[PDB]
Formats: C-alpha cells, sequence, structure tokens
C-alpha cells in the first residue's frame, strides 16, 4: 500500500535581507475549494512564508511523502 | 459668506424587490485620501446603501447645501 520511508545515516556567507513595505498581504501554500472530497496537504520540506520570508539551509535531509488520495 | 436656506411651505404602486447573493460587498459614498486638508462630506438627500438598498420617495423637499471649503 502507501509506504513512505526516509533514511539519513551520516556515518562521518553573509546574507543581508532588508524590506520596507507599507502594506503587505502574503499567502503561502493555500488550497481553496467549495465542494471537494479530500483536501490533504502534506508538508515534508519548508513552507517559510511571510512579508520578509527568508529560508537558509532548510531541507537538507531524507524526506519521503507517500499519498494515496482517492480510490 | 456661506449661507444655506431651504423653505417648504405647503399651504394646501407595488414595488417588489428580491435579491439572493451568496457574497456581497457594497460601498456607498466613500472618500479616501492619504494626505488632505479638508474631507468634508455633506448629506442633504439620501445615501441609502446596502446589499438590497431600496429607496422610495426619499428626497421630496427643499434642500440646501452651502460649502465654502478652502480659501
Amino acid at each position: 500500500g502507501v509506504v513512505a520511508a526516509a533514511e539519513k545515516t551520516k556515518q562521518g556567507g553573509v546574507l543581508y535581507v532588508g524590506s520596507k513595505t507599507k502594506e503587505g498581504v502574503v499567502h503561502g501554500v493555500a488550497t481553496v475549494a467549495e465542494k471537494t472530497k479530500e483536501q490533504v496537504t502534506n508538508v515534508g520540506g519548508a513552507v517559510v512564508t511571510g512579508v520578509t520570508a527568508v529560508a537558509q539551509k532548510t531541507v537538507e535531509g531524507a524526506g519521503s511523502i507517500a499519498a494515496a488520495t482517492g480510490f
């Protein structure tokens, strides 16, 4: 069936961000529906979201997503 | 100067409105500014405002508006 497996076996830079916004509306991962059966959202990584969203070295590993929606 | 005068000396229909809206956003008389000196709004009549705004025989009289904005 639906199987997810992730293995991480580890045997063994200036970033300046400046923002100045008077008004800001930010939407990240958004799923919108009126009539649906399944609305599954799977997050294995990063969904860093904001007016000044900064992501630095977020997803650096074994990630597995298995979805069997429907049937 | 600024003078307003109104005199009303009175010496002596089926209206069916049906509305069906799932979502409604209604704005009537709206004045929007970021930097202004005067923002005067004068109402002598009717500003009937709504999702199902109905006006029937509203302004039937002597109405006077005198505005001396500025100078």
